[PDB]
């Protein structure tokens, strides 16, 4: 089983404990690294953050550890414009520049493959999507004739119904990439005004619209479009969810004023690490939906949907029975990195319940 967690390169920045480097990876924790986020200038991949030389160097020592460990670098990511991903991959020209810019890129820095983060590609983008991902294969295929480990190429696809349908030839970019992971953490309204868990496992048998929003019907849909099990690998959110109640009514349906108050290293509006979280909790009245398998907790007019270690598990053992390549997480910077904020002293709480699943068989 394959466990992809993603360690994001803006989370060095956080102040005190917040503050994460490569450095604090536990090397043989999971099965692939990917460093988020690089940038593309003159239709060429590059950097993003002035020291990431430096960070993708601190990361891929991790390697002299564990020689197993992978690491790949992603393109794209939400503060990159669709419309320019779009514009690189519309002109021939533009995309096998891209393309051919790569591999010598990956190679100088280290990086065992390349994860394509193109956050929702339209409807007119589907055609060019497939384009992309068939000659990259290609180029990473000749390159490796250089007699050398082929780079890997992955994608962060979206996990919702109409989304796939809208910009994904899922059938056909499946063949060429190596494993896919599924965004199945981003599936309440992002836009609407009640009290909602982001990332659900089953349907809910309360609610009846939107039941292709929850982890299953994502699963079972990329299956029915024809990606082979043995390549979809499920995101599980390593992060919670904050709204601001704008009422006494907290019980599933609650009203929205808008999303919660940031945390104290976070500092983003509606999102909470999970080491936050833990200190949440405290004075908190925690509560958990049977049907979808997933907690939520509340506090003064605060509201927080998110992930334990059992939520997680469950997740896991899903997962599992679904005979999938394996589980993604979200960031590994947004776990208990330090392992000092949600007792127990064990690090990466969340992380490693899914190991432990992922392991035990
Ligand atoms: C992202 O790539 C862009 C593309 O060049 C860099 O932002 C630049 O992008 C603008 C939009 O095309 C250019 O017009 C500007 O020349 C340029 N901005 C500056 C200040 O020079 C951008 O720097 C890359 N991202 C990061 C984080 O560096």
């Amino acid at each position: 089983y394959k466990l992809i967690c993603y360690y994001t390169s803006w989370s060095q920045y956080r102040e005190g404990d917040g503050s994460c480097f490569p450095d604090a990876i536990d090397p043989f924790l999971c099965t692939h690294v990917i460093y988020s986020f690089a940038n593309i200038s003159n239709n060429e991949i590059d950097t993003w953050e002035w020291n990431d030389v430096t960070l993708y160097d601190t990361l891929n020592t991790l390697k002299n550890r564990n020689p197993k460990l992978k690491t790949l670098l992603s393109v794209g990511g939400w503060n990159f414009g669709p419309e320019r991903f779009s514009a690189i991959a519309s002109k021939t020209q533009s995309r096998r520049t891209f393309i051919k810019s790569v591999p010598p890129f990956l190679r100088t820095h280290g990086f065992d493959g390349l994860d394509l983060a193109w956050l929702y590609p339209g409807r007119r983008d589907k055609r060019h999507l497939t384009a992309l991902v068939k000659e990259m294969k290609a180029e990473f295929a000749r390159e490796a004739q250089a007699g050398t480990e082929r780079l890997l190429l992955s994608a962060a696809v979206s996990a919702g119904k109409i989304a796939i349908d809208r910009g994904y030839d899922i059938a056909q970019i499946s063949r060429h990439l190596d494993f896919i992971s599924l965004l199945t953490y981003d599936f309440h309204g992002a836009w609407r005004q009640t009290v909602g868990h982001h990332s659900p496992l089953f349907r809910g048998n309360s609610d009846g619209s939107s039941r292709f929003s929850n982890a299953d019907y994502a699963v079972s849909y990329m299956l029915r479009l024809g990606a082979p099990a043995n390549k979809l690998v499920m995101g599980i959110p390593t992060f919670g969810r904050s709204f601001t109640l704008a009422s006494s009514k907290t019980d599933g349906g609650a009203p929205i004023s808008g999303p919660g108050i940031p945390g104290r290293f976070t500092k983003e509006k509606g999102i909470l690490a999970y080491y936050e979280i833990c200190d949440f909790l405290h004075g908190a009245t925690t509560h958990r939906f049977r049907d979808q398998q997933v907690p939520y907790a509340t506090k003064g007019n605060q509201w927080v949907a998110y992930d334990d270690q059992e939520s997680v598990k469950n997740k896991a053992r899903y997962l599992k029975n679904r005979q999938l390549a394996g589980a993604m997480v979200w960031a590994l910077d947004l776990d208990d990195f330090r392992g000092t904020f949600c007792g127990q002293n064990l690090t990466f709480p969340l992380t490693s319940a899914v190991k432990d699943v992922l392991a035990e068989v």
